[PDB]
């Protein structure tokens, strides 16, 4: 029954002191310029990049106190400019508690080629999602080093993933896309979870999967996209209510806010479908419209919003505490 779990699960809501706590121990300035800036390279694919910005996150993650294994699921697959390696990054904690909340994002950059020396660095897409995780699990170090103490009073805990070759590398289809996640949802549904167990895969094992994804620019909108994860997208709503509220967030209005009522009318393809498609629960936080500087090279820092990142930090932040009951 416990697969069931996820259906009942309740978040453990901070109070006002809590949130203070949590909005002052997160630093948009370290995350720029620690988890960030080393990032804004070009990363498509076995480029130097690629590796560079797999060894830059599994560094900044062994580096912390928590109890993280790092693993790299490598892997070959045909491509339209050939036989190319993909890594995936996962980094959990507890790998054998039956239940993650996992939080994704894509850290491969999408090709283009040079013109007038420029390159194209996905600042949005999705460099500073890769510095919001990094930054999560640093400013929640302590709280989160908690989870390696054993007491029985629910068996969950937390999952990084860092999927490689999310973006196509010639025109977006069905085999020139999602390379990285669509390998690691196939071997996760092979895969027992716990170790021996008989029927439930590791599939079963994620709570929810909260993709973030194109985050970076001024004023995004992010609609509620599942009914399965509806409620709690709510939570985040509630949690950007809250922090405005009580004067934590910057540059933020109540009509600007980040988090929306309405839903979408389309299909977003992105990491999550291989996961999506097989039962997981989804929160796809990736807004709509796409950012202004989606897929051009004005993609960059330059145009990235500093308060806009910081606020919806505290936000996750927030949420990923009052999921694990920390
Ligand atoms: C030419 C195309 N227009 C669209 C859409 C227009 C309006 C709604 S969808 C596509 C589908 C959307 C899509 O392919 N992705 C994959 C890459 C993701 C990413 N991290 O860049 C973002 C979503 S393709
Ligand atoms: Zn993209």
């Amino acid at each position: 029954a416990w697969p069931e779990e996820k259906n009942y699960h309740q978040p453990a809501i901070l109070n006002s002191s809590a949130l203070r706590q949590i909005a002052e121990g997160t630093s948009i300035s370290e995350m720029w310029q620690n988890d960030l800036q080393p990032l804004l390279i070009e990363r498509y694919p076995g480029s130097p990049g690629s590796y560079a910005a797999r060894q830059h996150i599994m560094q900044r993650i062994q580096r912390l106190q928590a109890d993280w294994v790092l693993e790299i699921d490598t892997f070959l697959s045909q491509t339209p400019e050939g036989e190319r390696s993909f890594s995936n990054i996962i980094s959990t904690l507890n790998p054998t508690a039956k239940r993650h909340l996992v939080l994704a994002c894509h850290y491969d950059s999408k090709y283009f080629s040079h013109w007038n020396n420029r390159v194209f660095v996905g600042a949005t897409d999705s460099a500073v999602p890769c510095a919001m995780m990094l930054e999560l699990a640093r400013a929640l170090d302590k709280k989160l080093l908690s989870l390696k103490t054993v007491s029985d009073s629910p068996d969950l805990s937390l999952q990084l993933i860092f999927f490689d070759g999310e973006e196509a590398f010639l025109h977006w289809s069905p085999q020139d896309s999602l390379y990285g996640s669509r390998h690691l949802a196939a071997k996760m549904a092979s895969t027992p979870h716990p170790p021996g167990a008989r029927g439930t895969s590791q599939l079963h094992g994620m709570d929810l999967l909260v993709l973030l994804d194109l985050i970076g620019a001024p004023n995004p909108t992010f609609p509620n996209f599942f009914p399965n994860s509806a409620r709690w997208f709510e939570r985040l709503q509630a949690i950007e209510h809250e922090l405005h509220e009580l004067g934590l967030l910057k540059d933020h209005s109540l009509e600007g806010r980040y988090f929306q009522n309405y839903s979408y009318g389309g299909v977003i393809q992105d990491d999550h479908i291989p996961f999506l498609r097989r039962g997981v629960p989804v929160l796809h936080l990736i807004p709509s419209p796409f950012p202004e500087v989606w897929h051009t090279m004005d993609d960059n820092e330059e145009n990235l919003d500093e308060s806009t990142i910081d606020n919806l930090n505290k936000i996750l932040q927030v949420f990923v505490l009052e999921y694990l009951h920390l």
